[PDB]
């Protein structure tokens, strides 16, 4: 009983875009699209077995569309499968929080929460589980703006971001992508450090069952801490739910300060404009 899936999968001819310089490497390119018939230049990053995959992350991108979620823009059949999607000029945000460590405010990084939280309970409405939410797979469009991408292991192995359950029960739900949403913030809160940094994963299981967490990071209230660790707590329906992270880091956002403590405080068309 669930609702027909009218997403449209658009295939490009590969002479609409140019590609023009390796991103990273698995290789995503930056580059401009041209629709044929139409007076607009897009930013774009390009993207058996691997087809079968990549095209589940191009049905999962089409399938969404949401200002906090990177939506497929296209995808192009040549000699290989090239999803095409906005390109997001700042990086993910793992990067990019770690390079402007030094110039991050208390507004940036709370607005940040309210935005990724906000993609998670649309992909929740649209009863999607991400499994992989990760600092690493958000993106930044602007400093103001960020999005959820990476959906190649989303359904209707990343054990430091996992639910206690999915790494003891392979169990995965929006309440275990909560407890990823709350490593996440821990990572921007940190700006960028890697939760239990030397930890074999082999041992996170044990810790976690032991009761230990993330430790409270440098900058934070215990408003904002607290609100991390609940994330983190064994019984998965006493996480908070993605409308409530929402709603609490829109009440912190309103007077950051209060909340972080952090010295020193032609012719182109963006994708989000070609509807
Ligand atoms: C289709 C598709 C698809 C599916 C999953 C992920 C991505 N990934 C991206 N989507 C949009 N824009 C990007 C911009 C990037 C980037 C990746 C991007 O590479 C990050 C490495 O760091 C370089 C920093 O350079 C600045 C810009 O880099 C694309």
């Amino acid at each position: 009983g669930e609702a027909p899936n009218q997403a449209l999968l658009r295939i490009l001819k590969e002479t609409e875009f140019k590609k023009i310089k390796v991103l990273g490497s698995g290789t995503v390119y930056k580059g401009l699209w041209i629709p044929e018939g139409e007076k607009v230049k897009i930013p774009v990053a390009i993207k058996p077995k691997a087809n079968k995959e990549i095209l589940d992350e191009a049905y999962v991108m089409a399938s969404v569309d949401n200002p906090h979620v990177c939506r497929l823009l296209g995808i192009c059949l040549t000699s290989t499968v090239q999803l095409i999607t906005q390109l997001m000029p700042f990086g993910c945000l793992l990067d990019y929080v770690r390079e402007h460590k030094d110039n991050i405010g208390s507004q940036y990084l709370l607005n940040w929460c309210v935005q990724i939280a906000k993609g998670m309970n649309y992909l929740e409405d649209r009863r999607l589980v991400h499994r992989d939410l990760a600092a690493r797979n958000v993106l930044v469009k602007t400093p103001q703006h960020v999005k959820i991408t990476d959906f190649g292991l989303a359904k209707l192995v990343p054990i430091k971001w996992m639910a206690l359950e999915s790494i003891l029960h392979r169990i995965y739900t929006h309440q275990s992508d909560v407890w990823s949403y709350g490593v996440t913030v821990w990572e921007l809160m940190t700006f960028g450090s890697k939760p239990y940094d030397g930890i074999p994963a082999s041992e996170i299981s044990s810790i976690l069952e032991k009761g230990e967490r993330l430790p409270q990071p440098p900058i934070c209230t215990i408003d904002v801490y607290m609100i991390m660790v609940k994330c983190w707590m064994i019984d998965a329906d006493s996480r908070p739910k993605f409308r409530e992270l929402i709603i609490e880091f829109s009440k912190m956002a309103r007077d950051p300060q209060r909340y972080l403590v952090i010295q020193g405080d032609d012719d182109v068309v963006d994708a989000d404009e070609y509807l």
